[PDB]
C-alpha cells in the first residue's frame, strides 16, 4: 500500500531528507551529551582538577541548543511533508468524491466521508510520519550510543549488543501478550456498555410499568462487572510495563556484575562507566520506540489502504457521449425498468411515458416508486437497469453526463448554496461568463431581488457559511433565477416546495410560469395546483401509471385530488 | 467540584491510602537508585572495592522489583478506588435518571447521555486519579531527589533549589502561551473543515449544475488554508519543547559552572557529582507533571461537574399521593391546557373529553397537536402546564404515579424490551407477584404461544437485546401479553400505525377485543376499523373536539373516510 502511496511523497523528498538529516543530527546531540560526561568525570571531579568544567557549560549549552533547532527543523520539515502530502491526497479523493455515482454518496456512505478526508488523511500521514520519525531518531540514537560505548568500552559492550536484542524481544514478546488480553476486555466492557444503552432508552414503559426498582438492580450488575472487567483491563496494562522494567534491570545487573571482574575492570575509569550506564539508562527509548513503530507504520498504511479503496472506486461511468446543447425534443420513457440501488425488487416498474415538447407533464407518486425517482432518471442519477430513455433521439446512455445533466434543471427549496458569492451561486460554472448585466437581468427575473436586497449588497454579498441565511423560499427563488440565467430546456419539479410563503409563492408561479411558457417540462406534485394550471397529467404510482388523463380524467378517478 | 465528589470516594480510602503509600515507595525506590550511583562511582570503579560491585547488582534488581511491585500496587488499588467510585457514581446517575422527567430524555438528551454515564464518569475518575497520582508520586520524587542531593552536596543543591522554581514557572509559561496559540490555530482548522464538508454535501446540485471545476478548485482553496494552519499549529506545538529543554539546559549549565569555582563547590567527588545530575536529569519529569497537573485534576472536577448538574436536575414531580388500584372510572378532561415542552405555547387548547367508564372511545388527530399526547395525558409523561384531569374522582396531578402508571397500559409498536428473560418482560415489576401458572395462562391468552414455544425454555428463554429478536407484529404480541397478564383498567392502545400482518394481527385483534371487552380504553387509530368496532368516537384535531359523534356521525364527517 505504501508501494503505492510513494509517488505521492516523492515529489516532496526534500523534506523528507532535511528531516532525516535533522533527526540523525538530534540523535548525535544526544549522544555526544552522554559521551560528555567522561570528560567530567575523568578530568574534572577525576585526575585533572580543572580547565575541563568552563569549556563544558557553553559545550552542554550549544548541544542543547543544537537539538532544539534540529527538533524544530525536523519536526517543520516534516510536517511540513506530511502537510503537502496530506492536502494532496486530500485533494484526490475530493476530485474522485464528486465525479463518483450517486448511489455512493448516497448513505452508501455518507456521515463518514468528512471523516475519510480529513481524520484519516491526516492518519496516513501522522503515522507515517511517525512511524519514520521514530526508525531515524531512535535507529540514529541507537547506533550513536552503540559507538560512544564502543568507542569507551568494549568489554562491557559487547555484552549489551548481546542483551539489547534479549531486552527488545522480551518488550515485543511481553507487549503484544498483554496488550492482546487487554484488547479482550475492551470487547467485554463494550457489551455491558450497551447494555447499559439497552437499559437507558426504555425510560418509557419503565415508568409505564414500574420497573425502576429492577432497572436499577440490573444496571447495578452491569456496573459491576463493567468495573471488574476495568480493573482486569488496568492490571494486564499495568503489570506490562513493570515487568519489562524488571528484564532490563536484569540486563542492569548484568552489566554491573561483568564489571566487578577484575579483567573488565582496571580500563572502566570512573568516567567510562557513568557514560556506558547513561548510554544503557538511554537506550530504553529507543528499543520501545521500534517495537511500537512496527505497529505505528501498519495503522498508518491500514488508514492509507481506506483512502485507496474510496480512490479506485468505480467512478460513475462517462461512456457515452452524445452532446445536446437545446432539447426541444420530448423525453420519451419506453419499456424501462429499474432498482433503486440496495433493493433487489424493480422500485421502478417497466414503465413508458413521453414528455411532449414544451409541456408541463406531471405526475404524483403517493405509493413511493417513482415520487422522486423519475426525476433521478433525466439527471442520470441512478443509472437505468433495463431499457432505453430515448431522449430527443438517442438514449439517456448515449448522451454525455455534463452536457446532459446541464439540459435539465433541478429546482427546490432544499437546493444549497455554495459559499461563493451569491451571484456566483446564481451563475454558477457559469460565473466568469453570463456577465453581471445577465446576472441583474436574472435578479429581476427571479422575483426576489427584494430578498437580496434584505442582506448586505444583493448581487456582491455572499451566502457562505451561514453568510445571509435565505430561507427556503428564498433559496427557490435563487434557483429559478440560476435555471432562468441558464436557460435549462427542461424543468424538473418536486411539489414546488414544502410549503407556501408570503410573497414566495407568488413570486415562484410567476418565475415558473416564465420558465414554462416555453419549456420541456417533467414536473412532479402532491398539491394539485399547478396540476390543475397544468395542460397535461399522468399520474404514477408503484412504478405503473395508475392513470394516464388530463384533469377531467383525474377527476373522473379522483384518488387523492380531494385535500 | 471535588468538594461535593469526596463524599463518594471517602468510604473507599483504604485504596487511596495504599497507593499513596505504594507511589511514595515508587519515588522512594527512583530516588535510592540514583543514590546507588554513589556507591558506584567513588567506592567501586573509585577506590577500587569488588565487594560493592558484587553488592550492587543485587540491590539494582531489588529496588527495581521493588518499583515493580509498588507501581502495580498502585495501578490496581488506586484503579479498584477509581473502579469503585465510577462505578458508583455512574449507578448514582442511572438511579437519578429514571424517575427524572421524559422530558429530559426527550430531545434534551438523548444520545449525549450515554457518553454523560460512562465516558463522563471515566473523565472523572481517571482525571483525579491522574491528578493524585502525579502529585503524591512526582512530589515524593522531587522531595527524594532533593534529599538525595543535599546530603550529598548541599552546595549545588543551594543552587538548584533556587532554579528549580524558575525552570517551573518557565515550563508553565511556555506550556500555556504556545498551547494557547495551539487552540487558537485549532479554532480556524475546524472552522476551515466544516467548509469542505458542506462542499462535500452538495453533491447533487454539483452534478446537475456545474461541471465540479469551481467545487475542485475551491476545495484546492480550502485544502491549501487547511495545510498552513496545520503547519502553523505543529510549528507553534514544537517550538515549546526545544525553549523548556533549553531553560533547562541553563540550568544544568548554570551548576556546572557553580562547580569548578575554587575549592568551595569543588568537594564533589565523582560520585557525588554524577549522583547530582542524575538527580537534575531525573527532575525533569517530575517537574513538568507538576506545572500540569491542574489541567488534569480541572478536567476531572468538569466532567464531575457536567454529572453533578445531571444528578441534581430536578427529578419528575411525584407530589400527589391519591393511591388507585382498579380504576373502572372515566378519565375526565375539562379545559385542561398543556404546551409541548420547548415549542408551541398554545398547543392541547382548552379541551373537555370524558371518556366513559368501559369503553373504547378513540380520536383522530392528523392536525398534528394534541394527538399522541392525549396518551401521555393519562400516563402523566409530560405533565399537564395548566387544568385538572379529574380521574376516578381524584386529579392526575395528585394520584401517586406508580400508581396512575401501574393504572394505565400502553401497547405500542415501538414498546422496548428488557435484556431480562420473556417471563420477566412479561413480568417485569410483577415477577415475584405473579407465578409461572399465571405467565403461563397469560402466554395462552397472548396469542403468541407459536411464538413463544419456538424459543428454548418456553417462559424462561431470553428475549434480549439481540438473542431471539422478536419481530414488530410479535412485540405487539407481547405488549398485549403484558395487558392480558389481568393488571391494567386503562388501556391506552396506540394503534395509530393500524398495520395488517399475516395471522399476527389476527391474533392481536382476537385478544385486543378480549381484552376491550371489559377495559376501559382511550385508542388514537388513523384506519377506521376501531371507529367501527368504537363506542364514542371523539375525533380531536389542533387540541379542539371538533365532533363526538358516533360512527353514523363520523361517516358524516367523511374527512379522510374514503381512505
Ligand atoms: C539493555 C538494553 C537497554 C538497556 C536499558 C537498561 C537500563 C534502563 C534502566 C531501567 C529502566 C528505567 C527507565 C528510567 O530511566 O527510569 C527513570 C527514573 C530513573 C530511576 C532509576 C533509573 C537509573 C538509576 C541508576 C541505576 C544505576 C545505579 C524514569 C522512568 O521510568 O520513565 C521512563 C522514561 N525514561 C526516563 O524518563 C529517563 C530520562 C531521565 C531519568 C533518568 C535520568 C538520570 C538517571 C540515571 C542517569 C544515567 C545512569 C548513570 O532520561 C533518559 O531517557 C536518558 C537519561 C540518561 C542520560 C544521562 C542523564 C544523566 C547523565 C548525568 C549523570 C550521569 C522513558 O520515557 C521518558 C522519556 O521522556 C522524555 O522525552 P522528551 O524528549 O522530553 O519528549 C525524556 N527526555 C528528557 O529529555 C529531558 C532530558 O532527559 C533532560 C534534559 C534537561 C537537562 C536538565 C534537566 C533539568 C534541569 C533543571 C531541573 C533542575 C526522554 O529522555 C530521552 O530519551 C532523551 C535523551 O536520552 C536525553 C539524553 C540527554 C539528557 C541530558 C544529558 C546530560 C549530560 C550530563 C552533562 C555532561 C525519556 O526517555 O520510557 C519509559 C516509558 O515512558 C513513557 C513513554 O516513553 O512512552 C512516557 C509517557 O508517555 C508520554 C506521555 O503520555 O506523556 C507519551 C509518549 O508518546 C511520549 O510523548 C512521552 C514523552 O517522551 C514524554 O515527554 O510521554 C508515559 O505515558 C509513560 C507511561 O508509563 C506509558 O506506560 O510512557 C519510562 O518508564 P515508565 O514511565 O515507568 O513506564
Amino acid at each position: 500500500t505504501f508501494r503505492r502511496l510513494w509517488p505521492t511523497i516523492a515529489p516532496f523528498k526534500a523534506g523528507l531528507i532535511v528531516a532525516g538529516v535533522a533527526l540523525i543530527l538530534n540523535a548525535a546531540s544526544d549522544t555526544f551529551m552522554l559521551s560528555l560526561l567522561k570528560p567530567l568525570l575523568d578530568d574534572g571531579f577525576g585526575k585533572t582538577d580543572r580547565s575541563v568544567l568552563v569549556w563544558m557549560p557553553l559545550v552542554v549549552i550549544g548541544l542543547m541548543i543544537l537539538r532544539g533547532i534540529t527538533s524544530y527543523v525536523s519536526s517543520y520539515c516534516i510536517s511540513w511533508v506530511s502537510g503537502k502530502v496530506v492536502m494532496t491526497m486530500r485533494r484526490r479523493l475530493f476530485g474522485h468524491m464528486m465525479g463518483m455515482p450517486v448511489s455512493f454518496f448516497d448513505k452508501q456512505s455518507t456521515g463518514t466521508l468528512l471523516s475519510r478526508i480529513t481524520y484519516d488523511s491526516e492518519q496516513v500521514a501522522s503515522s507515517s510520519s511517525g512511524a519514520l520519525i521514530t526508525v531515524v531518531r531512535e535507529g540514529a540514537s541507537i547506533i550513536g550510543l552503540f559507538i560512544m560505548m564502543f568507542y569507551y568500552s568494549w568489554q562491557l559492550s559487547i555484552i549489551l549488543i548481546v542483551l539489547a536484542p534479549i531486552v527488545s524481544i522480551a518488550i515485543r514478546v511481553v507487549s503484544k501478550r498483554f496488550r492482546n488480553i487487554s484488547k479482550n476486555m475492551q470487547n467485554t466492557m463494550g457489551q455491558v456498555t450497551t447494555s447499559a444503552e439497552q437499559m437507558l432508552k426504555g425510560h418509557k414503559e419503565v415508568l409505564i410499568f414500574g420497573g425502576q426498582e429492577v432497572e436499577t438492580k440490573r444496571f447495578d450488575k452491569v456496573s459491576n462487572r463493567m468495573r471488574l472487567q476495568g480493573m482486569k483491563m488496568v492490571s494486564a496494562s499495568s503489570i506490562s510495563d513493570p515487568i519489562i522494567q524488571l528484564i532490563a534491570s536484569l540486563a542492569l545487573a548484568f552489566v554491573l556484575y561483568a564489571a566487578s571482574f577484575p579483567s573488565v575492570m582496571d580500563s572502566l575509569t570512573a568516567g567510562t562507566i557513568t557514560v556506558v550506564f547513561s548510554s544503557m539508562i538511554a537506550l530504553m527509548r529507543p528499543l520501545k520506540s521500534l517495537t511500537n513503530v512496527n505497529a505505528q507504520f501498519q495503522r498508518g498504511m491500514a488508514a492509507c489502504q481506506t483512502l485507496f479503496t474510496i480512490l479506485d472506486s468505480e467512478q460513475e461511468k462517462d461512456e457515452g457521449k452524445r452532446v445536446i446543447e437545446r432539447a426541444t425534443g420530448d423525453v420519451e420513457f419506453r419499456n424501462v425498468t429499474f432498482t433503486y440501488p440496495g433493493r433487489d425488487v424493480p422500485a421502478l416498474r417497466n414503465i413508458n411515458l413521453k414528455i411532449p415538447a414544451g409541456k408541463t407533464v406531471a405526475l404524483v407518486g403517493r405509493s413511493g416508486s417513482g415520487k422522486s425517482t423519475i426525476a433521478s432518471l433525466i439527471t442520470r442519477f441512478y443509472d437505468i437497469d433495463e431499457g432505453e430513455i430515448l431522449m430527443d433521439g438517442h438514449d439517456l446512455r448515449e448522451y454525455t453526463l455534463a452536457s446532459l445533466r446541464n439540459q435539465v434543471a433541478l429546482v427546490s427549496q432544499n437546493v444549497h448554496l455554495f459559499n461563493d458569492t451569491v451571484a456566483n451561486n446564481i451563475a454558477y460554472a457559469r460565473t466568469e461568463q453570463y456577465s453581471r448585466e445577465q446576472i441583474e437581468e436574472a435578479a429581476r427575473m427571479a422575483y426576489a431581488m427584494d430578498f437580496i436586497n434584505k442582506m448586505d449588497n444583493g448581487l456582491d454579498t455572499v451566502i457562505g457559511e451561514n453568510g445571509v441565511l435565505l430561507s427556503g423560499g428564498q433559496r427557490q427563488r435563487i434557483a429559478i433565477a440560476r435555471a432562468l440565467l441558464r436557460d435549462s430546456p427542461i424543468l424538473i419539479l418536486d411539489e414546488a416546495t414544502s410549503a407556501l410563503d408570503t410573497e414566495s409563492e407568488r413570486a415562484i408561479q410567476a418565475a415558473l410560469d416564465e420558465l414554462q411558457k416555453n419549456r420541456t417540462s417533467l414536473v412532479i406534485a402532491h398539491r394539485l395546483s399547478t396540476i390543475e394550471k397544468a395542460d397535461e397529467i399522468v399520474v404514477v404510482e408503484d412504478g405503473v401509471i395508475v392513470e394516464r388523463g388530463t384533469h377531467n380524467d383525474l377527476l373522473e378517478h379522483r384518488g387523492v385530488y380531494a385535500q
